[PDB]
C-alpha cells in the first residue's frame, strides 16, 4: 500500500522514546509555510493512506488527525522527503487556519529588531 | 531576541528550535535544521544562517565549505516561539547532492522519485 512507503524513512529523532521525522505543512498553491511539526511512523502512514495531514504530539504523546476537533483539515496533495529520508514538505489544501489562535499559519510573527511582532499581511482566518 | 524563544527540542542534549529555510523569492522550501542559542544569535549577527549539527554536536555554517551560503531576508516565528521559517537567498544549491532543494523528491504512489520540477544546480 501507499502507506507503507514509510519503510523508506528514517524516523530518527527520538522524542520521550518516540522516534520521529519532521513535518512542514506548506499552502500547495501560495507556498507559504503554515506549521511545522513531528510524525511518528503511524502517524505518516496514516497520512499517505487517507490523504490528510496526521501527526504526533509530543506533548500529548499521541497521534492525530489535524482538525480532529476544528475541522481544519489538511488535505495532503504531495509529500516531499529529504534527502537523508528524516523529514517531509506536506503541499496541503488547508480547511480555515492551521493555527488554535486563528491564524492560516503558525508563523504569525516575525522578529522586529528585538521583538516579536504580529506580520501586517497575516490572517486571522477564525476567531478562538 | 533569544530570550523571545523557546528552545527545547532536546537532542543529545541540546536545547533547540527548528528552522526551515524557504527560498524567498519562489517559496521553495530548501532545507530543515536545528537551531542552538548559538546558531540563532550568530544567524542574526551576521546575516548567515547558521545551523546546529545534532551528529556534529558543533555550530555549522550553512556553505561554510562550499559557499553556498544562505543569506537571510526575515524570520518568521511560530506561535509556541520553538520553530522559525527563514526567508533567505540561497546562492548555489541547498542540498549537497547537487540539488536546489534538500526536498528533490516525493513519494510517488509507492517510491521516492526526484521531482519533475527539481533542479541540479551543480553537480558533486
Amino acid at each position: 500500500s501507499k502507506g507503507d512507503v514509510n519503510i523508506l524513512l528514517n524516523f530518527r529523532h527520538n522524542i520521550n522514546g518516540e522516534d520521529l521525522i519532521i513535518a512542514v505543512a506548506q499552502d500547495h498553491e501560495t507556498g507559504e509555510v503554515l506549521m511545522v511539526a513531528y510524525m511518528n511512523r503511524e502517524a505518516l502512514r496514516r497520512t499517505l493512506e487517507t490523504g490528510t495531514a496526521h501527526y504526533w504530539s509530543t506533548s500529548r504523546g499521541k497521534l492525530w488527525l489535524k482538525g480532529e476537533s476544528s475541522g481544519h483539515v489538511q488535505r495532503v496533495k504531495d509529500v516531499l522527503v529529504d534527502c537523508d529520508g528524516d523529514a517531509v514538505v506536506l503541499k496541503v489544501e488547508q480547511e480555515g487556519g492551521a493555527c488554535h489562535t486563528g491564524y492560516r499559519s503558525c508563523f504569525y510573527r516575525s522578529i522586529d529588531g528585538d521583538e516579536l511582532k504580529v506580520r501586517e499581511d497575516a490572517v486571522k482566518v477564525f476567531d478562538p
